[PDB]
């Protein structure tokens, strides 16, 4: 027999199953509570019952569980401050999905060190996020596989899909069953298109391949997802002002689905520039004074210390895109809340 | 206590492992043979060693094994004659990636009935592919997702990876992985960089989620993948004539990737029209009688009777995209064998 | 580090899990009714709610399926013909405990070769048990484990523990959850209290780990099984006699369970000597004829040539302990048609 | 279809498998060692070697792991004060195979819940404590899964005499990473336990789990360091005649004629003040000669005695056992009168 399986692998490890981390951190009601109550806010927000502000708000990446933690702390005395404009969730995003060389993220390599410890990972995944409901702030993820969910969807409030997966179709197939709302951005060329055809989608029933709580190869059959909205990013230029929400709106409405659309102050909107992120947010803030009926959420990547580095030496500091810091952050969110009470007043 | 897990999921299913099929279906000592002198083969096209044609015929899905293996006798013939001047390997596509409320292909619905019987679906996969390897006719098939490639890749040949999923990290992570050498397709819109991308990604090692032969939650490292080449298969235009190749040959060596490629004289190249697929094919014959140094490989949408039907009343019959018939392939292949068995002699 | 884990371990291999086998080999409508049929009529004879003879009969053990299955054709007519006197059940045993360098039987060592294929001996012994019952005779097996029987105990109409698992504490806990009635054997030097405090112990719920149908660790909570006899087999003098069956019979009412039993004309009760099961059986014709009315069955070792070898030279002669011949059988069979004849009529 | 598949059976339930707990509770290089070295020290008393008693004392069984956990603080001072003398190990065994409590493993919460998933993890976690501070612990397996979840933390292990005759608890042994003792039979018969010795030398297959919880087949090498535990029978097998007897028939079939003697159990007819009484007559055997004795057994708690619930703290639920004074002084015996046979 010549070999003709599994030829180009160096290794297939056993990963403990989903149910190994939810006996060790089963959800607690408290935190069940907030999840159930933060999915629902943000449906009210999807579908125009609420005008509130959603903001993800939150380091790049998770590098580090102790300052993620300090992180929310701070942001969670904002998240009650402006409660009746703004509907505050971390970003709690594992890892910048470059397929490239760099950092693998804190599920893949924990230990920032390339030995890809996934066990240790999902473990201090699921820790972050159960202490983090705990403490009163919801989390937002980008789910990038079909399998990670199993081991911390129950603890997310909102859920990302990348601009890189957006147009496929097993991609769609697990936003038509995530307990949480799902934003989907537009292409990396700025193509909206791939993102509304995938609201309409993942808005029917599909089947995808999984596993089990218990960590056995399944078949999963989703319901749908009623609660999906885009995602503006950028793309050949930035699409964030007036005339591109507008048309984006436009188009959403065409196709059927809700013309309620998020904007990312962050990554290409700010040239890449995090000094830059403020710039979007007064943009989009003199949208909500004029009218921005069709704004009902805002991305921003912030952190406890301002900036980047490329080794985790500064406490607080990004180890992925550059960060607005703390003082920033404030200003920010004041302005959105002052805003956005404009809005909702008339 | 509110609940927060699986709200938008019908049903998760266990299903039998890949062990299973492998136990009932286990790849022959022929059959091993011929895949690994075939991805071999492809290899030596991939990187201008052979100049041969790779020929990816068949139907555009698979919703009848009978009908599928008529086909497969009546092209191995083909393959055996035309052996000096193209290298034909079959078209075994089990769905068709459709946002549309339509057949979701032979593993999830193998009875055609919508029951999503996919134990029987994966089994029916399996037991093709080894009917066809052992008669002589090599597989080749589109991988959707992570897990199914457990099942059977070992059976297969040449491997795509669609428009919509080239962009995708995962699927990147897949494919460098995969036994097979692997074509990428050009984005949706015609964009090529995506594929280009793919290549260079699909070379390196990556780690990505899947499930062990015995079905458990894995997670996978790989060795990367040096076979790997792009698909031309139209944008908002055709993108097939010898002015696209060559520009897309400059961005391959631009890039310093194979600059070998496949064309795929259906879908957005036929503008979806099957008795296009002709025109194709011979414009692709002048471009070999001319000089055609960069063409390394063609797909074709093709089945024993021509067109397409919405039920399964018509034997051999497309029940997907429109395929030419037995005829007109007969006279297709003549023509590229003939034009290729020119640029041969030179 | 020293290792502590696995240090007298060669292997550890993955088996196909029960539902795997049971995908391939669904018991059948005319099966199922057999075995339930068959589980209730004996239950009727260990209660005495009928009189008829339970005759567990056949190989010392299964080395050939095509040899068996003629038995089986053969013993189907004499099942039909003394069905008013005898319940006739085939003996499907496949390997004989013996700590002496032997061949292992037919689930480790199906090829009879010294390889040790269990996949493959699993599905031949759920093959022959599935054609066995399908052509309507039931069977009859040892369970010398706890996890063999999640593979084919669907199947089996009567169950044995064996003489040096008889005290066994998890073999008991096995029994109080077999679908089928169970036989325990007194012990190896002739000890009958622990057959007896087998059956009350038996009826009682036990926990003990195993094996899911989907073949993974569990543990399983049993419900009683009230259909478990004792089995005179002998032991440092043969137990076959009407004194023995007397002295059992009186204990066994002493401890308050049924003083219904089976006794082995083979093993230990003929001196491992073949020629001696007749005699064993004209005994208990005789104790039929007289009274008998503690007797509820018999065990014979029969196969369609008398004798053994240590290699399965000749067709159908056992290669473990000696049987008798088909000859020998017929007789044997209708000597004891026709004193239970005279009991039932009593 | 008539139904024909688990009709007695009320429920089957997947369990966490062992790589689960094997991640929350790795063993540690500390544990690892202590593990390693007992068992060869062990193999060593087996083989006849070195001529230290291998004393196997503790809990009939462990109901409680607070008192597990003092009880193995008091015998380690003893373990270490006799090290050249005895080589003491902990019992640490879950369950009595009798109606009644299920053990530790099966019903952790002593209520009937059957908390098998908590039951497996305390058992494993208790073993790593032990161990961890310098407790070598021993164990009878009563099936042939329970070892993947903590065979690894297990110094010597015992198939006891309801199961020494079983041929898949004889394969069971011929796998086992640690020195295993095969208990006489419950009618004094040596013959099964001589017979599972050559048995367990030899290579099997049996069938478990893997590490990951999945059904497998278990290939074996053989385990060289098996010998006898006298436990009495019809009459009590603990004196100097019972004790040649049975070194005999271990020559006469070619295996080591080195053996253990329990004090417990149906040599002191189940009579906790009676173990002190074996003790002394193992002593004496030991001081005129007892070339042949290789260890003994002892059921031992914090407090004497045994009761039905488990009101009083370190006291049995299950075998009556001697309490702490009385091991003490059974201690100091042993430690003295093997001193002496060591010396000649
Ligand atoms: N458990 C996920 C859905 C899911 C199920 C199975 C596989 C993958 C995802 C949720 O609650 O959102
Ligand atoms: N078995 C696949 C590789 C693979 C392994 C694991 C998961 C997915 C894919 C092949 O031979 O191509
Ligand atoms: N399935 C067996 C009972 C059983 C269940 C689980 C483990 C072992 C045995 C029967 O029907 O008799
Ligand atoms: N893990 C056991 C051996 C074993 C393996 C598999 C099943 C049962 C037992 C040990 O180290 O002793
Ligand atoms: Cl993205
Ligand atoms: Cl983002
Ligand atoms: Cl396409
Ligand atoms: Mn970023
Ligand atoms: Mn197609
Ligand atoms: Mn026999
Ligand atoms: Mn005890």
């Amino acid at each position: 027999h010549y070999p003709t399986d599994d030829i180009k692998i160096k290794e297939v490890k056993e990963l403990l199953p989903p149910i190994a981390h939810l006996y060790e951190l089963p959800i607690s009601k408290e935190a069940s509570g907030l999840v159930h109550r933060t999915r629902q806010e943000i449906s009210d927000l999807v579908h125009g019952r609420d005008k509130r502000l959603l903001v993800i708000i939150g380091p790049c990446s998770i590098h580090d569980p102790k300052a993620a933690l300090e992180y929310a702390e701070r942001l969670l005395k904002l998240r009650k401050q402006y409660e009746n404009e703004l509907l505050i969730v971390m970003r709690v995003y594992f890892e910048k999905p470059r397929t490239t060389v760099g950092w693998k993220g804190l599920i893949n390599d924990p230990h920032l060190d390339g030995t890809f410890d996934i066990n240790f990972g999902l473990r201090q995944a699921r820790s972050l996020l159960l202490s983090l409901n705990n403490m009163g702030m919801p989390a937002s993820t980008e789910f990038l596989d079909m399998i990670t969910p199993q081991y911390y969807a129950d603890l997310i409030s909102w859920g990302a899909i990348g601009a890189r997966t957006t147009e496929s179709q097993v991609h769609r197939a697990l936003a038509s069953g995530l307990s949480c709302p799902v934003g989907f951005k537009n292409g990396t060329d700025g193509n909206l298109k791939i993102a509304i055809d995938a609201i309409g989608a993942a808005s029917h029933s599909h089947h995808f391949l999984s596993v089990t709580k218990a960590g056995h190869s399944a078949i999963v059959h989703t319901g749908g997802n009623p609660d999906c909205h885009v995602i503006l990013r950028g793309g050949k230029e930035p699409n964030y002002d007036a005339e591109h929400v507008s048309e984006a709106a436009e188009q959403l409405r065409a196709a059927g689905v809700t013309d309620k659309l998020m904007i990312d102050c962050s990554h290409a909107n700010s040239r890449k520039d995090y000094t830059r992120q403020m710039e979007v947010a007064q943009d989009i803030a003199a949208q909500l004074e004029q009218d921005g009926g069709n704004i009902m959420g805002v991305m921003v990547e912030s952190h406890l210390v301002e900036g980047r580095q490329d080794k985790p030496e500064v406490y607080g500091k990004s180890i992925t895109d550059a960060c607005i810091g703390w003082g920033a952050t404030e200003e920010l969110l004041a302005l959105l809340a002052g805003a956005n009470k404009k809005r909702m007043a008339r």
